[PDB]
């Protein structure tokens, strides 16, 4: 239903997932800033801006940007990322 947040099941590629992990410098979590063509992230459903929840189950929101990457690199096969996409306090 609408605006739930998004469950992306990324299965690793030979050169990792295809997306770039970012640490915002005005807003605490970690977002995708970018997410390569036809990378495995896409196919998944991750998108540019979406801001990350969960790791494997694993809320993230209260971690260190290396401890994030750790939790997304912990599974050889794959990674399932829970992300919603942007918002803004009016």
């Amino acid at each position: 239903s609408m605006l739930r947040p998004r469950l992306c099941h990324l299965r690793k590629g030979p050169q990792g997932y295809g997306f770039n992990l970012h640490s915002d410098k005005s807003r605490p979590g970690q977002y995708i800033r970018s997410v390569d063509p036809g990378s495995p992230a896409a196919r998944s459903g991750l998108r540019a801006q979406d801001r990350l929840i969960e790791v494997n189950g694993q809320n993230v929101e209260g971690l260190r940007h290396a401890e994030v990457v750790a939790s997304i690199k912990a599974r050889e096969d794959e990674a399932r990322l829970l992300v919603v996409g942007p918002s803004t306090r009016l």
